[PDB]
DNA sequence: ACTCTGCCAAGAGGA
């Protein structure tokens, strides 16, 4: 810490206390929050101390001090020997022991026990298997998840897996197999991949068919009914006898298909292709075991990797049933089945290797000292093996990451042939490109690793559904009796009743991602899926697995899938931006190097002659700035930035552009971040009888757009052939999807003249990149004065992560067209944001818009009804509030004590809440439709309070939401509770945001009511400035004391 | 691989394969439409449709004189189209291909016709690329693509294989009318663009014309239809 | 110092 100068410094800088425990408890929390330490089967231990030393025999050994209580009551001495000594465990890590310590100097060594580093990070078995040959490859696979692209061999494999899995339930008769092959080949999920890959349907059928006789030979050998000596003889020596005497293997039946398993004991996850019932026959005697079977198409290798996967599957199995001790590898090409015994040595080395992978995945951010700038950590070293690297699909990212981020400070160490390969791979990139890639990887990792994206599954497998039912996110005591109906395999409808006191008292809306477990611990993580209907009697979900194997007796529990912070799409986009193709180069030059976007001068021949008149008729409907935006796009060679200020008719303008582009015969890729934004444009285009195709899952799509989706058209038109699927994909020049939908097969085959991105200023910059790879020219619509992409991590925000792509490109002024004619706000309301934010640029679109006031047909009567409660005759504030000719009003709460309530990092104000609930009633009574009213508040916690009190006053149907949920929307009347009001002066960061306030001030058509403490709020620059303008026109009205007759009946 | 497979079938005479019939041979939703087409046909005609549907390679339909070649190909095209296959329809002459198309037009089956419109039957001209471009003012790459993708059925002559479409599209099936009159290496041309194929011909009728005696002596008038006929199971 | 919508996913082979 301190840098010493005299001898006194040296003396006083000597330490030793125990607060180092807290330094590590906080550290553990940062990455595994709210992990309850305990003993027993699912033990959780925090690491306090780590020391390497020499053993009684001159060899290296590691010793740890661990604890299974948040209390400093126990410190257990754990000793790790032989290979285990090199476990990269650090003070502050969460660990799990296989074999919880019963004895007090607890030894884990080559012969006994497993040590699990970060048990709650469940790593897939296939990643672990792939890490055998290269640790770095495995990490790159896990992070840049779309860099191992879809092949023809992989499609064959997928189909054959499905055929075998259908067959093993039914029959392996040749005619049935041929049937299964014919039917499977027509499934859209497979047709999509044939399209992606530009393959011929019958070619794939032929390839699949070549395998069928091997399927029959296998079933012939292992599933025949016959004498036990007629089954194939093998040696299969398990720890269970005493063995080493050949035996006959009979496959009785499949018990399960596609069984997914999460292991919090081993930090593993996987999918077993087939779980089989097997009889092992030996010397007239029989033993029955339930065993995992792994299917493999292609080469019959019986490789270390393949065998290791099976061994991992036998670990995974222990989370459901007794240890199978071995599994099976079937090479479908030949029908050959290999036993895989799971020896202690194998499980040991594999779990050691899993620790290294968990460590490398977790330690992504380096920090020179605690509090110095964040850096990306090096990946595991580039390996020596030429053969491995040559065949590696991650080489692009490997070279990229080597060159952009880890580039040697002092020592290279990298093999020379691999060294010049990096050079070949990355030579097309400039310094600025490397820096940009590096910076966005770091920011994404920081945001990804933020505490909110870090919660573990512990609550599901540890606490009963009993505890979290009094919380808002879990339901328990569930059951099913009904048949499981199927939409398409990967979707299975399940009905769950309570069979007890009906419990719907939970915060769980339809379309919510959920994890079904049994309440029994051995039935954890059965199926993922979404909830479709949410009755008070029952709850219905679409789940990926068919759970009828389970007895009706079993009791189920629902739990929400929380935000794990997935960044693979934006990482994929960045990687793609670094590739050496002309489209990527051009994007790097425009986006990274800010190359000036080009535009030609207008000429008669800019548009195809035959389109000119149709385009003219569209243009006539538009205002001048709108027309100017169309013109800029038509003249562009690169991109256009349309600034959609509030109320300027974003959706009208994009719809019109799409019509113009379509009339011109361009193809158009229409995108936004959200479903409803894209759907809003499409509703307009549907009205103009413009054809488009909509991609995406149909349940996420607007009801009136659903008939336009791929999914509905496939179902509706029985699409069952590659040519008919293609026909659908080519049927419209206009293709509409969300920014995250860029993995659709269409994007491997089609490019577009133009991409249009709505809401571009709200979208994370590397997410916004995605569609841009598929079009020649592009158009971003946005407003940087409105909300930016949300970034939760402070350091990432400090680095620039909330700069949207729309904002970045805005320095190129020649590309920018501002929409300024607005049709939402009346002159007084518009005037406000014109002064605060838009430098006077907004204009009302008509006198009607300018002069509009809140319609209150029943005002006289509502006014009179109040007199029952208090004398509002001559009340400064109430008349001011209700008066339609007073569109803007601020209610200062300084004289009414109206303090804030702070609990759990959120902020509320009961007094403010009571006030808006009263105001909302009065307005409804005055003749304002509840659907014409919106309540805004900055803090999420306040909304709960407002919602409850409105329910209590029989007036629940008014919208209560944060600023963010009102993006691009309006209401006739808006009421804002600016919650902050305190003596001590605690300011948030939230009210410091000019954009947040701007969006609040621009949601209102006719009346805008603002409520809060002037003296608290004026301390925030946006509010201070607001108050200067409100004052200059006397719009701030002071509420009296809470004792005063006009408030006491409310407060 | 496509060239290898053709060398093996045509040069090395690899036996063309066929599966046994099963309910699931045709997409379920096509079965009834196909049944109505089949009912109109005589037994040998039906048997020809069946052979094609069961093939993995090719089929040889022997159209003896007066047996309704154009009726039979039209019917096959309807069956294939109902099944959602894409089809490349060819012959050596314009009027042969046009004859099939006149029937298909009557059944309201959509197709695109390639070729210069003046070589094409007057009642087929409106179906040509050339006429559609003129008629619809096609002036953009996306509109041109749209026209090329608008029909699973594309119809041209054997010599028309240089059309840009063949650099971008492949077909489930190619059908070659008059295959027994066509020079064997000319008959090859469309076959590069489809997975499976159907040759219609009759070796008892006129062979490709070969004027040179020595070339004729060497085998030059063996049509591709004739060469493939040793594989009886395809016939 | 509290603001939140999108992605189906672990493996389909390659040696
Ligand atoms: N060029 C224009 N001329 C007249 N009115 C317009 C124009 N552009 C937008 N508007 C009006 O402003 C509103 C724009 O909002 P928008 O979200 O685009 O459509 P809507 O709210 O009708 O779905 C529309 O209600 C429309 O009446
Ligand atoms: N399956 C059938 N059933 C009844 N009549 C048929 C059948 N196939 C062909 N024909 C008859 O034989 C003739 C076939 O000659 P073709 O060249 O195919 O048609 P067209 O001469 O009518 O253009 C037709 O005129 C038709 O009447
Ligand atoms: S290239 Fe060689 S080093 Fe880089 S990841 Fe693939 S295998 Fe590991
Ligand atoms: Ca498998
Ligand atoms: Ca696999």
């Amino acid at each position: 810490g301190g840098h010493m100068e005299p001898l006194d410094e040296l003396d006083l800088l000597l330490l030793e206390a125990v607060p180092r425990v807290e330094l590590l408890r906080k550290k553990a929390d940062a990455l595994f929050p709210e992990t309850v330490l305990s003993r027993g089967v699912d033990n959780r231990y925090l690491v306090l101390a780590v020391e390497t030393s020499q053993n009684e025999r001159g060899a290296e050994e590691k010793r740890l001090h661990v604890t299974a209580s948040q209390d400093r009551e126990h410190e257990v001495l754990c000793i790790l020997r032989n290979g285990w000594s090199s476990v990269p465990v650090e003070p502050g890590d969460i660990v799990h022991l296989e074999g919880d310590c019963t004895s007090e100097p607890w030894i884990i060594d080559d012969d006994f026990g497993y040590f699990i580093l970060y048990p709650d990070m469940m790593i897939s078995g296939t990643s672990v298997a792939s890490s055998i040959r290269c640790l770095r490859r495995a990490v790159l696979s896990e992070t840049f998840r779309g860099s191992d692209p879809a092949t023809r061999q992989m499609l064959i494999g997928t189909i054959l897996h499905e055929v075998f899995q259908k067959a093993i339930s039914e029959s392996f008769a040749p005619e049935r197999l041929q049937e299964l092959a014919l039917q499977t080949l027509r499934e859209v999920r497979h047709l999509k991949e044939m399209y992606r890959l530009n393959l011929s349907q019958d070619e794939i059928l032929c390839e699949v068919e070549e395998y069928l006789p091997s399927f029959s030979k296998w079933a012939e050998d292992f599933m025949r009914k016959g004498p036990s000596s007629e089954f194939p003889q093998m040696q299969l020596s398990l720890p269970s006898d005493g063995r080493s005497s050949p035996c006959n293997i009979e496959v009785v039946k499949s018990l399960d298909i596609e069984e997914s398993i999460w292991s919090p004991r081993f930090g593993l996850k996987g999918k077993i292709d087939v779980t089989v019932g097997v009889k092992i026959h030996r010397d007239c005697k029989m033993k029955y075991k339930v065993m995992p079977l792994e299917l493999k198409t292609g080469k019959e290798s019986n490789s270390i990797e393949h065998r290791s996967q099976v061994v991992l599957y036998t670990l995974l199995s222990q989370e459901r049933r007794e240890d199978p001790e071995a599994g099976w590898l079937l090479y479908l090409k030949t029908g050959q089945m290999y036993p895989v015994p799971a020896n202690h040595l194998d499980k040991r080395e594999l779990l050691k290797l899993r620790n290294w992978l968990a460590a490398s995945l977790l330690h992504r951010v380096s920090r020179a000292a605690p509090g110095e700038e964040a850096r990306l950590s090096a990946l595991p070293q580039i390996i020596e093996e030429e053969k491995t690297c040559k065949y590696c699909s991650q080489i692009g990212n490997c070279a990229l990451y080597s060159r952009a981020v880890e580039e040697q400070g002092d020592d290279a160490s990298i093999p020379e042939a691999m060294l010049s390969k990096i050079q070949e791979e990355t030579r097309h990139l400039q310094l600025a490109h490397l820096k940009y890639f590096s910076l966005w990887c770091l920011m994404l990792t920081l945001e990804s690793q933020s505490k909110d994206n870090r919660k573990t599954h512990q609550s599901i497998w540890l606490t009963p559904a009993s505890e979290l039912e009094e919380s808002g996110n879990c339901v328990g005591n569930l059951v099913r009796t009904e048949p499981v109906s199927r939409v398409c395999d990967g979707q299975y409808l399940h009905n769950f009743q309570r069979k007890n006191g009906p419990m719907p008292a939970t915060n769980l809306m339809a379309g919510d991602r959920i994890i079904l477990s049994g309440e029994e611990r051995k039935l954890f993580a059965l199926s993922k899926g979404y909830v479709k209907k949410m009755n008070k009697a029952a709850v219905t979900c679409l789940l990926d697995r068919n759970l009828s194997t389970l007895p009706a007796t079993t009791v189920f529990r629902l739990d929400r899938e929380e935000r794990h912070g997935d960044i693979s799409t934006p990482l994929g986009n960045l990687s793609k931006l670094m590739e050496s193709t002309d489209p990527s180069k051009r994007l790097r030059e425009l986006i990274i190097d800010f190359r000036e976007p080009q535009f030609i001068a207008y000429l008669s021949s800019v548009l195809p002659h035959d389109a000119k008149d149709t385009v003219a008729n569209i243009l006539k409907g538009l205002n001048k700035p709108q027309r100017q935006a169309m013109k800029r796009v038509l003249l562009s060679k690169d991109y256009t930035l349309i600034v959609g200020m509030p109320g300027t008719g974003k959706t009208t303008t994009i719809c019109a552009l799409v019509r113009i582009l379509s009339a011109c015969g361009f193809s158009v890729l229409l995108t936004s971040y959200t479903h409803s934004a894209v759907d809003n444009i499409l509703l307009k285009l549907a009205k103009f009888k413009v054809g488009f195709l909509r991609l995406g899952q149909s349940h996420k799509v607007h009801p009136d757009i659903q008939k336009f989706t791929e999914e509905e058209i496939c179902r509706s038109r029985s699409i069952a052939s590659l040519a008919h699927l293609e026909e659908l994909y080519n049927s419209h020049p206009i293709v509409a999807t969300t920014c995250m939908g860029i993995n659709h097969p269409i994007f491997s085959r089609k490019t577009f003249d133009f991409c249009i991105v709505d809401e571009a200023s709200q979208i994370s910059q590397p997410v916004c990149l995605g569609p841009l790879f598929f079009s020649r020219r592009f158009v971003l619509v946005g407003d940087h004065q409105q909300l930016p992409p949300l970034v939760v991590n402070r350091e990432a925000r400090a680095l620039g992560m909330s700069e949207s792509l729309f904002k970045r490109l805005e320095r190129n002024e020649s590309a920018v067209v501002q929409l300024t004619v607005q049709y939402r706000m009346n002159r007084k309301i518009m005037s406000l944001s014109n002064k605060l934010t838009y430098a006077g640029k907004l204009e009302c679109g008509s006198d009607r818009v300018a002069n509009a006031v809140l319609a209150l047909p029943n005002l006289k009567d509502a006014r009179l009804s109040l007199q029952l409660y208090a004398d509002y005759s001559d009340s400064p504030w109430l008349a001011g509030v209700l008066e339609p000719d007073n569109p803007v009003c601020f209610l200062n709460t300084d004289k009414v004590p109206a303090p804030e309530q702070v609990e759990n990092g959120g902020v509320s104000n009961v007094t403010e809440a009571r006030l808006i609930v009263f105001l909302t009633s009065t307005f409804i009574k005055a003749g304002c439709s509840p659907s014409d009213i919106g309540v805004i508040a900055p803090y999420r916690q306040q909304l709960r309070i407002i919602s409850d009190l409105l329910a209590r006053s029989s007036v629940g149907m008014v919208e209560v939401n944060t600023v963010d949920k009102y993006q691009g929307r309006d209401k006739s009347l808006i009421l804002v509770s600016f919650v902050r009001s305190n003596e001590d002066g605690t300011l948030g960061e939230l009210l410091k945001d000019w954009r947040r306030l701007n969006v609040a001030l621009t949601r209102a058509k006719h009346k805008l009511i603002l409520l809060g403490s002037v003296s608290s709020l004026k301390r925030f620059p946006p509010l201070g400035t607001l108050f200067d303008h409100l004052n200059a026109e006397q719009l701030i009205l002071d509420l009296p004391s809470r004792e005063h007759e006009s408030l006491s009946h409310i407060l």
